[PDB]
């Protein structure tokens, strides 16, 4: 009863009132490509490492089952997709997002949205968490609070899911398209701390052929960045 | 996202661009009870004794998985509360939906939704199928038809859903009570008849304690009528 347009991401979406977490039952659920799992609310969101996402009722929780026939190298860029897909999204409500590498979407600095990618298997769970009309941690931001206003959350779901849709069949046969849209809408050209054992700071240049960041340090010593926490305003 | 507040049906929701048969995938599938499984269209949807039930995307076409804990003689009726279900949203939309004993829903005698329930054992398959915006066949009409314009699909989806959800909660407290919303509903007083060998005619009168057909025929003799293969028709 959706009418969903999209060729594979949407081709079904399994709905949950509640939910543990959409990337862990997408993991341990046989699904087809392209299906998406939503809930309206989450109990054990979870971003990078052990941390919780806070996934209350108003925001836009979901995972999208995928099995990219592509080189194990590029895998690393479905991240992007998510994100990429999000920036896009806000725009057509006329919200400014910028990416904040590796896989999360500020406006004006606060955090809107972030991505997690999982791959169990040679299926890919692609998470995405948008913060729309839900109560947000301090230092957060919402699509409701940058509007002023409520906003239809189906409606953001049918945008994403369009946007999402594009970028994938694109990404399946022009995998390093992604990239240069990345690079376009990344917060790039500062300085930034790379938190973690070796901590170190630097500018933050661009990202390379495998979606690496490129930090210069103050030594002129580059360093690629492969994983890890970017701060931004750390002082 | 949807935002589904029912308290048993519609806690989860699979969602289908296309599916051969929301009652066969919901009767084979491993689903919790109150799981909704709904598509745009079907390229099987069947009645009884596997009749073909046309289902092109614009109409509503679902299964709700149901898990009754009432007493055997009464899963019968399951069938009334999609039926009920239906009628109570066609008011909802202005639209009179009469009940035709005992699993069709008709608007000035043409055929505008059909239901199918299928179980074995525990699990019980509630199938609703509703002629929205989609083209029907001959002898049919759909809510797109009555009302003269494009009706929004979801809002009958979410509609319907409500009242299933409440009738079904009630069902399980006063399994009996579902009766009198049939009785009140149906189309009694004019003449019917059973097809095929043994066929008889007479006044459909009403509906007994167990959901049986009465007929008085013309002779004064009264008949109890048990749906199952029978082919009733309005004279
Ligand atoms: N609702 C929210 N909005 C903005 N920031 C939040 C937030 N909830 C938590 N945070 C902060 O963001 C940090 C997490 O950042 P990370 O970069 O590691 O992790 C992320 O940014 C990824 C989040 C992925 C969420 C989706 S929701 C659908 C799917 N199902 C899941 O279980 N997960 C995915 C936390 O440590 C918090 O400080
Ligand atoms: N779209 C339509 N609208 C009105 N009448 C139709 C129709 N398509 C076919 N018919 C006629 O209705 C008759 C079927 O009547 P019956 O009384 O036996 O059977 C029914 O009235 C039950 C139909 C149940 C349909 C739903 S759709 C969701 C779920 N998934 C399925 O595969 N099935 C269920 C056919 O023999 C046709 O003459």
């Amino acid at each position: 009863m959706l009418g969903l347009k999209t060729s594979i991401i949407g081709r079904r979406v399994i709905y949950f009132q509640e939910i543990t977490s959409t990337n862990e039952f997408a993991k341990t659920s046989y699904l087809e490509e392209g299906t998406v799992i939503v809930a309206d609310k989450q109990t054990m969101g979870h971003g990078r490492l052990n941390r919780k996402w806070e996934s209350p009722e108003g925001g836009l929780w979901l995972s999208i089952v995928l099995s990219p026939k592509v080189p194990q190298k590029d895998l690393p860029k479905i991240v992007f997709l998510g994100a990429v897909g999000v920036v896009e999204t806000l725009k057509e409500f006329s919200i400014d997002g910028r990416i904040k590498w590796p896989n999360a979407v500020l406006v004006n600095y606060k955090k809107i949205a972030g991505v997690l990618v999982e791959g169990k298997g040679d299926k890919i769970v692609l998470g995405i968490g948008l913060n729309v009309n839900n109560k947000v941690p301090n230092g957060a931001t919402s699509m409701k609070l940058e509007l002023g206003s409520e906003v239809p959350l189906l409606s953001v779901f049918r945008s994403l899911i369009t946007n999402l849709d594009r970028l994938y069949l694109n990404f399946l046969k022009n995998p390093m398209d992604i990239l240069n849209l990345v690079r376009d809408n990344m917060i790039l050209g500062v300085r930034v701390k790379i938190l973690g054992d070796g901590s170190f700071e630097g500018i933050a240049e661009d990202i390379d052929d495998f979606g690496r960041l490129i930090i210069r340090l103050d030594s002129g010593e580059v360093k690629k960045v492969i994983y890890g926490d970017v701060s931004l305003r750390f002082l």
